[PDB]
């Protein structure tokens, strides 16, 4: 879908702030904004996935 190595230029500033705050890897997400931009909502899906890992570990 995208040219390799372009994710760091397609990250929105909102996403980049959320990924850094939570020490997340954007390459585990998908870019769903127009023309391949990785949006705030795309980074929040990675926050929800990290929370899911912690919640399941706690129930295990």
């Amino acid at each position: 879908e995208h040219i390799p190595g372009t994710l760091r230029f397609r990250l929105s500033p909102a996403a980049r702030n959320i990924l850094e705050k939570h020490s997340l890897d954007a390459s585990q997400g998908t870019a769903t904004g127009p023309r391949g931009i990785f949006t705030k909502e795309d980074a929040l899906k990675l926050v929800q996935l990290k929370q899911t890992g912690k919640i399941l570990e706690h129930h295990h």
